[PDB]
C-alpha cells in the first residue's frame, strides 16, 4: 500500500491528460450533431446533388482564394497528439523510475523501523553510532549516483518543452485564421474548367468558429496555469530538505543538493504515515518519548 507519487503530480498529470480529451470530445460532439462543418451559398439553378458536390469540395479542399484555413480541418486529431505528448513522460516515470525506487524505499522504511525499535530499549534506561553500518554504507553509496535524480528532473523538463510547443504552435497557427469565418471557394481548376454553368467564385462560410475560439483561448489559458505548478515541482529539490537514525540522517545533511538523496528523502517526508509517527505529530524529551 505504499505511495510513490507526490500528490501534487498526480493532479498535474491528471489535468494535462484529461484536457485535451475533453477539447477533442467537444468538437467531435458538434460536428457529427450540425451535420457538415461548413456551407456554401451555391446559386439557385443547382439541383440538389450539385450543392453537396460544392460543398464537399470546397471543405476538401479549404483554400482562400483572394490564405490556407488547413488548422480547422486538422483541430481534433492535433489536439489527440496532444495527449500522447502528454502522456509519454508519465510512461517514462512508470517504466524507468519506480522499479528502483520501490525497493529502495522499502529496504529503507524496514531499517528506520527497525533502528527506532533497537533505540526504544535505549529510551527505557555510546554502542550507537556504529550500531548502523548498512545506513551509513547504503546511503553514502546512493548519495554518490545520480541515477534516477535525471529521470525526475528530465520527466518535467519535457513536459516543459511540450507546453512551449503547443505555446508556439498554437501561437504560429491559429492566430492568423482568428475573426475569418467566410472564404471564396472555388471549383473551376481541373477538369471542371471550360465549363459555363459553374460560376468562377463561391462563397462558403465556416459554421464551427466558435468551437474553434473557445477551444483555442480554453488550452491556451490551462497550459499557462499549469506551468507554475510544474516549475515549483523541479525547483522544490534545489533547496535543502529539512524536518538517532535521524540523527545519522542529518550527519551527512550537506554538500550539493543534486543527488538521489533528495529524491528519496522527498518520498519518504510524503509517506510518513507509513511508519510509527507518533512522535511527528507532536513537534524531558525522553520522559515524553517514554509512552
Amino acid at each position: 500500500g505504499l505511495r510513490l507519487e507526490l500528490p501534487l503530480d498526480r493532479i498535474v498529470k491528471f489535468v494535462a491528460v484529461g484536457s485535451p480529451l475533453l477539447l477533442m470530445s467537444l468538437a467531435f460532439a458538434q460536428e457529427f450533431s450540425s451535420g457538415s462543418p461548413i456551407s456554401c451559398f451555391s446559386p439557385s439553378n443547382f439541383s440538389i446533388r450539385q450543392a453537396a458536390y460544392v460543398d464537399s469540395s470546397c471543405w476538401d479542399s479549404l483554400l482562400h482564394h483572394k490564405k490556407s484555413l488547413w488548422p480547422h480541418k486538422a483541430l481534433p486529431y492535433s489536439l489527440l497528439a496532444l495527449a500522447l505528448l502528454m502522456y509519454l513522460p508519465v510512461l517514462l516515470w512508470q517504466y524507468a523510475a519506480v522499479p528502483a525506487l520501490s525497493s529502495d524505499l522499502l529496504f529503507i522504511i524496514s531499517e528506520l523501523d527497525k533502528s527506532y525499535n533497537r533505540s526504544i530499549r535505549l529510551v527505557q534506561h555510546k554502542e550507537r553510532y556504529f550500531e548502523f553500518p548498512l545506513l551509513e554504507r547504503y546511503l553514502a553509496c546512493k548519495q554518490r549516483s545520480h541515477s534516477l535524480v535525471a529521470t525526475y528532473l528530465l520527466r518535467n523538463s519535457l513536459l516543459l518543452i511540450f507546453t512551449s510547443a503547443t505555446y508556439l504552435y498554437l501561437g504560429h497557427f491559429h492566430l492568423d485564421v482568428f475573426f475569418q469565418e467566410e472564404f471564396s471557394c472555388s471549383i473551376k481548376t481541373g477538369l471542371l474548367s471550360d465549363e459555363t454553368h459553374v460560376p468562377n467564385l463561391i462563397t462558403c462560410r465556416l459554421t464551427s468558429l466558435s468551437i474553434f475560439q473557445i477551444v483555442s483561448l480554453s488550452s491556451v489559458a490551462i497550459y499557462t496555469i499549469l506551468v507554475p505548478v510544474i516549475i515549483y515541482n523541479l525547483t522544490r529539490l534545489c533547496r535543502w530538505d529539512k524536518r538517532p537514525a535521524f540523527d545519522l540522517l542529518s550527519r551527512k545533511m550537506l554538500g550539493c543538493p543534486i543527488n538521489d538523496l533528495n529524491v528519496i528523502l522527498l518520498f519518504l517526508r510524503a509517506n510518513i504515515s507509513e511508519l510509527i509517527s507518533f512522535s511527528w505529530l507532536s513537534v524531558d524529551f525522553m520522559t515524553l518519548l517514554a509512552g
